[PDB]
Protein backbone atom coordinates (compact mmCIF):
# COMPACT_ATOMS: atom_id res chain seq x y z
CA UNK A 1 0.00 0.00 0.00
CA UNK A 2 1.14 3.78 -0.51
CA UNK A 3 2.57 5.69 2.54
CA UNK A 4 -0.93 7.76 2.50
CA UNK A 5 -2.90 4.17 3.28
CA UNK A 6 -0.63 2.86 5.80
CA UNK A 7 0.26 6.33 7.54
CA UNK A 8 -2.35 9.32 7.40
CA UNK A 9 -4.75 9.11 10.48
CA UNK A 10 -8.69 9.05 9.24
CA UNK A 11 -10.22 12.24 9.36
CA UNK A 12 -13.89 12.50 9.62
CA UNK A 13 -13.82 13.96 5.85
CA UNK A 14 -12.18 10.54 5.28
CA UNK A 15 -15.46 8.94 7.23
CA UNK A 16 -17.80 10.30 5.17
CA UNK A 17 -15.67 8.73 2.56
CA UNK A 18 -15.45 5.05 4.00
CA UNK A 19 -19.36 5.69 5.04
CA UNK A 20 -20.06 5.88 1.06
CA UNK A 21 -17.25 3.08 0.30
CA UNK A 22 -19.18 0.81 2.71
CA UNK A 23 -22.98 1.44 1.54
CA UNK A 24 -22.08 0.79 -1.81
CA UNK A 25 -21.06 -2.69 -0.97
CA UNK A 26 -24.11 -3.29 1.37
CA UNK A 27 -26.19 -2.44 -1.34
CA UNK A 28 -24.30 -4.39 -3.71
CA UNK A 29 -26.83 -7.64 -5.16
CA UNK A 30 -23.70 -9.88 -4.83
CA UNK A 31 -23.50 -8.92 -0.94
CA UNK A 32 -26.15 -10.75 0.44
CA UNK A 33 -23.58 -13.63 1.93
CA UNK A 34 -22.08 -10.78 3.65
CA UNK A 35 -24.11 -8.71 5.03
CA UNK A 36 -24.70 -10.10 8.68
CA UNK A 37 -22.31 -12.40 10.38
CA UNK A 38 -22.24 -15.93 9.30
CA UNK A 39 -24.70 -18.22 11.10
CA UNK A 40 -23.15 -21.15 12.80
CA UNK A 41 -26.05 -23.49 12.58
CA UNK A 42 -25.37 -22.86 8.51
CA UNK A 43 -21.83 -23.94 8.65
CA UNK A 44 -21.09 -26.05 11.90
CA UNK A 45 -17.62 -25.81 12.05
CA UNK A 46 -16.76 -22.37 10.58
CA UNK A 47 -15.96 -20.44 14.17
CA UNK A 48 -14.31 -23.39 14.74
CA UNK A 49 -12.32 -22.96 11.45
CA UNK A 50 -12.46 -19.19 10.68
CA UNK A 51 -10.56 -17.85 13.52
CA UNK A 52 -11.34 -13.96 13.14
CA UNK A 53 -14.62 -13.56 11.06
CA UNK A 54 -15.99 -10.28 9.99
CA UNK A 55 -18.96 -9.27 8.04
CA UNK A 56 -20.43 -5.81 6.82
CA UNK A 57 -22.05 -4.87 9.46
CA UNK A 58 -19.53 -5.34 12.37
CA UNK A 59 -17.17 -3.11 9.88
CA UNK A 60 -20.79 -0.84 9.63
CA UNK A 61 -20.62 -0.66 13.60
CA UNK A 62 -16.87 0.21 13.92
CA UNK A 63 -17.33 2.94 10.90
CA UNK A 64 -19.80 4.95 13.23
CA UNK A 65 -17.82 3.88 16.40
CA UNK A 66 -14.54 5.44 14.28
CA UNK A 67 -12.87 2.09 15.52
CA UNK A 68 -10.70 2.75 12.47
CA UNK A 69 -7.25 4.73 12.54
CA UNK A 70 -5.58 4.33 9.74
CA UNK A 71 -7.14 3.00 6.19
CA UNK A 72 -4.91 -0.11 6.04
CA UNK A 73 -7.39 -0.87 9.17
CA UNK A 74 -10.27 -0.71 7.72
CA UNK A 75 -8.92 -2.57 4.48
CA UNK A 76 -8.00 -5.31 6.37
CA UNK A 77 -11.14 -5.76 7.83
CA UNK A 78 -12.77 -5.59 4.37
CA UNK A 79 -10.20 -8.16 3.31
CA UNK A 80 -11.48 -10.52 6.10
CA UNK A 81 -14.51 -11.41 4.73
CA UNK A 82 -13.55 -12.36 1.34
CA UNK A 83 -10.10 -14.14 2.27
CA UNK A 84 -12.47 -16.18 5.09
CA UNK A 85 -15.28 -16.48 2.54
CA UNK A 86 -12.96 -18.48 0.44
CA UNK A 87 -11.31 -20.20 2.87
CA UNK A 88 -13.95 -22.14 3.80
CA UNK A 89 -15.72 -22.26 0.50
CA UNK A 90 -14.99 -24.94 -2.27
CA UNK A 91 -14.37 -22.57 -5.56
CA UNK A 92 -17.47 -23.48 -6.69
CA UNK A 93 -20.24 -22.45 -4.00
CA UNK A 94 -21.74 -19.22 -4.54
CA UNK A 95 -20.92 -17.79 -1.50
CA UNK A 96 -16.85 -17.91 -3.21
CA UNK A 97 -18.23 -16.84 -6.38
CA UNK A 98 -19.84 -13.76 -4.67
CA UNK A 99 -16.85 -13.19 -2.78
CA UNK A 100 -14.90 -13.10 -6.40
CA UNK A 101 -16.63 -10.34 -7.79
CA UNK A 102 -18.03 -8.12 -4.90
CA UNK A 103 -13.92 -8.05 -3.59
CA UNK A 104 -13.03 -6.49 -7.00
CA UNK A 105 -15.98 -4.05 -6.74
CA UNK A 106 -14.44 -2.81 -3.43
CA UNK A 107 -11.03 -2.56 -5.06
CA UNK A 108 -12.89 -0.54 -7.29
CA UNK A 109 -14.15 1.95 -5.10
CA UNK A 110 -11.46 1.70 -2.75
CA UNK A 111 -9.25 3.30 -5.57
CA UNK A 112 -11.87 5.97 -5.92
CA UNK A 113 -11.59 6.80 -2.71
CA UNK A 114 -7.59 7.00 -2.44
CA UNK A 115 -8.11 9.25 -5.27
CA UNK A 116 -10.02 11.99 -3.55
CA UNK A 117 -8.78 11.64 -0.48
CA UNK A 118 -6.02 14.64 -1.85
CA UNK A 119 -9.18 16.65 -2.99
C1 LIG B 1 -29.52 -16.01 8.37
N1 LIG B 1 -28.75 -16.38 7.20
C2 LIG B 1 -29.39 -17.45 6.41
C3 LIG B 1 -28.41 -15.20 6.38
C4 LIG B 1 -27.00 -15.43 5.83
C5 LIG B 1 -25.91 -14.82 6.47
C6 LIG B 1 -24.63 -15.05 5.98
C7 LIG B 1 -24.48 -15.91 4.89
N2 LIG B 1 -23.15 -16.14 4.39
C8 LIG B 1 -22.42 -17.36 4.52
C9 LIG B 1 -22.99 -18.55 4.98
N3 LIG B 1 -22.21 -19.60 5.06
N4 LIG B 1 -20.90 -19.59 4.73
C10 LIG B 1 -20.11 -20.83 4.85
C11 LIG B 1 -20.35 -18.51 4.29
O1 LIG B 1 -19.01 -18.49 3.99
C12 LIG B 1 -21.10 -17.34 4.15
CL1 LIG B 1 -20.35 -15.87 3.58
C13 LIG B 1 -25.54 -16.54 4.29
C14 LIG B 1 -26.82 -16.28 4.73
Amino acid sequence: EDAMTVLTPLTEKDYEGLKRVLRSLQAHKMAWPFLEPVDPNDAPDYYGVIKEPMDLATMEERVQRRYYEKLTEFVADMTKIFDNCRYYNPSDSPFYQCAEVLESFFVQKLKGFKASRSH
